[PDB]
């Protein structure tokens, strides 16, 4: 890795990854022998057991989950949903529902999942970080819509800066971020998830995930002539070729990770400023290393 954040994978990844196909089954969300198939060759369990390394059994499941229903539920956008944004939110509003209250039986499959993940992400958790992650599920749905927008009127975005705040939204980070906690069974401080710093330090995260994960599914979005990935505005922004816009892209993952680096090593000054206790300072390790950390490197080593 091009800075030294090791790599980790809970320890109990076969057994979760052996599992993985009973909750989607059970909601509805995987209806046949072909689409198991599917879903298995995506290494989702993969794929939680290096953002959840700290995790097991029932915690580590959870992560499973949230990686399950991330992509049966971006599938419900590949055909005509995604291209309307009436439609798109038609949807989205049936899932975020669950943030409200029960849903009624009736709801559609993807949303009873998301409401049992909810349901279960929220345990044992304060609430004001059930309101906080909340927040961060809802901007996520509404950028959703706002792609959806973007499609609907045939209008990419003509800017790196456009395009990061809708895709930094889309990406699904900070809430995956969010799960780290709960899988853990801890809380960063929350005046220091607010912190300037804190907040770099995640935004770094999403930026690399997104900006990784537009390199890895550019030949893919190029032949369905999708225009909202960060190669092809780079292309309008600047009139760069896509190869040099690649290449800034990686010089940008690069940058960003040093970058991260320095931000941690202000964590302990910030610990002072915010006058953390003991509890507070050890939650806010485990913040870094077992919620930041992780989504920063798992998302890499899961490609
Ligand atoms: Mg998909
Ligand atoms: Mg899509």
């Amino acid at each position: 890795f091009h800075i030294p954040l090791p790599g980790r994978q809970s320890p109990d990844h076969a057994r979760a990854e052996a599992e993985q196909l009973a909750w989607p089954r059970s909601l509805g969300l995987i209806r046949s022998d072909a689409a198991a198939e599917r879903h298995l060759r995506g290494g989702y369990a993969d794929l939680a057991s290096r953002f959840y390394p700290h995790a097991t059994g029932a915690d580590l499941d959870l992560g499973v989950d949230l990686m399950s229903w991330f992509f049966l539920f971006d599938d419900l956008f590949d055909g005509p949903r995604g291209e309307n944004p009436e439609d798109t939110k038609q949807l989205t509003d049936q899932v975020a529902a669950a943030l409200d209250g029960p849903l009624p039986d009736t709801a559609p499959p993807i949303a009873h999942g998301f409401a049992d993940i909810w349901r279960r992400t929220c345990e044992g958790m304060t609430p004001a970080w059930c309101a906080r992650s909340a927040r961060h599920w809802r901007n996520y749905f509404d950028g959703y819509v706002d792609e959806a927008e973007s499609r609907f009127w045939n209008a990419p975005c003509d800017s790196a800066a456009q395009y990061l705040a809708m895709r930094r939204h889309t990406i699904g980070v900070q809430p995956t971020v969010d799960l780290a906690e709960r899988a853990g069974r801890f809380e960063v401080p929350h005046r220091v998830f607010d912190s300037a710093v804190m907040s770099a330090m995640l935004q770094i995260a999403v930026d690399v995930n997104l900006l990784l994960n537009d390199i890895a599914s550019l030949e893919k979005e190029e032949a369905r002539g999708e225009q909202n990935n960060m190669v092809m505005i780079l292309r309008r922004e600047h009139g760069w070729s896509k190869s040099r816009s690649v290449s800034h892209m990686q010089n940008e993952v690069r940058a960003r990770l040093e970058q991260y680096l320095l931000l941690e090593s202000c964590l302990p000054k910030v610990g002072e400023i915010y006058q953390l206790d003991t509890a507070e300072r050890e939650a806010l390790e485990r913040y870094r290393t077992d919620a930041v950390r992780t989504v920063i490197r798992g998302s890499y080593d899961w490609h």
